[PDB]
């Protein structure tokens, strides 16, 4: 998902 952000 966002394993960008996280969240």
């Amino acid at each position: 998902f966002t394993l960008d952000a996280d969240f």
